[PDB]
């Protein structure tokens, strides 16, 4: 269908290219979120600040070494970092405006989960050109046998280590490209709705190439849960006023 296609194309101008030269260098991908807060994946922040760093520097170090680019064309973020999970596996940054305009926000209300079908992940792979592609939801209850298929495959040449998603309906698994680095990457439905934000993979090598058993994203549901629940007046401002 080329209406959703042309909806995706006007939702990509949303999703940012995120870049950090800190103690290391590197890349993300994350996408406006809700007025000037834009959602990327919690371990991407970790991958800024590094180990060893007191709470207190963790903001300053986020506006020092953060840029967002949705293409001079860049955001810096405010030195800000107080909403976010380790296990959901996200973060809000606010981005500092400075006169270019900041794009439309994804969230769009109370999208469905999809529990089978096509869904759509926009992001910036390999941190190279921003890429809209089409993935096969894997359901639930074949996430544990789509594992397992695939782990004795290879071996003909356990389960404990699949367990963050065997019983969470907080994420869909899905196979994708944007496994090879486009984590914090918006996932839309099949109509284009904002759904979800693809997180991980499953990483090993083999035949020196770099490949992942399955991936998974967390489901706005169960972020903005987590927001409400955990930070009530702040959701009430940016959300209800």
């Amino acid at each position: 269908h080329m209406k959703v296609d042309k909806l995706l194309v006007r939702l990509s101008d949303s999703v940012g290219y995120l870049f950090w030269d800190s103690a290391t260098t590197g890349y993300a991908t994350c996408f406006v979120f809700k007025g000037l807060f834009i959602l990327t994946c919690r371990h991407v922040i970790d991958s800024i600040v590094g180990d060893g760093i007191e709470p207190s520097k963790w903001a300053t170090i986020i506006g020092q070494c953060v840029r967002v680019t949705f293409g001079t064309n860049y955001f810096f973020v405010e030195p800000w970092f107080e909403i976010h999970n380790e296990e959901l596996d996200y973060a809000v940054l606010k981005l500092k405006e400075n006169g270019q305009q900041v794009p439309m926000e994804l969230y769009n209300g109370i999208t469905p989960v999809p529990l089978s079908g096509l869904i759509h992940i926009i992001g910036h792979p390999y941190g190279e050109k921003k890429q809209i592609d089409a993935c096969a939801v894997i359901p639930q209850g074949q996430r544990a046998k789509k594992c397992q298929e695939r782990v004795q495959s290879k071996k003909a040449e356990t389960q404990r280590s699949f367990q963050k998603i065997v019983h969470n309906p907080d994420v869909i698994t899905y196979d994708t490209e944007f496994f090879f680095g486009a984590s914090g990457s918006p996932v839309f439905d099949s109509k284009g709705s904002l759904v979800a934000m693809h997180a991980a993979g499953f990483a090993y090598t083999y035949q020196n190439e770099t490949r992942s058993i399955i991936e998974f994203g967390s489901t706005m549901e169960s972020i903005l849960l987590d927001i409400k629940q955990r930070h009530k007046p702040w959701y009430e401002e940016v959300f209800v006023n």
